[PDB]
């Protein structure tokens, strides 16, 4: 996988502009994640754990 920047990626501790991975879930997040950027990117929605 691939961690990528997001929407409130700014206040994050550790990895910070890269604290989420993206993620291939058409439900958005999947089941432990809880979305980085609310506004995708397409290549899946970045999430974090």
């Amino acid at each position: 996988g691939v961690p990528c920047l997001c929407d409130s990626d700014g206040p994050r501790p550790r990895g910070n502009t890269l604290s989420g991975i993206l993620w291939f879930y058409p439900s958005g997040c999947p089941s432990g994640w809880h979305n980085c950027k609310a506004h995708g990117p397409n290549i899946g929605w970045c999430c974090k754990k």
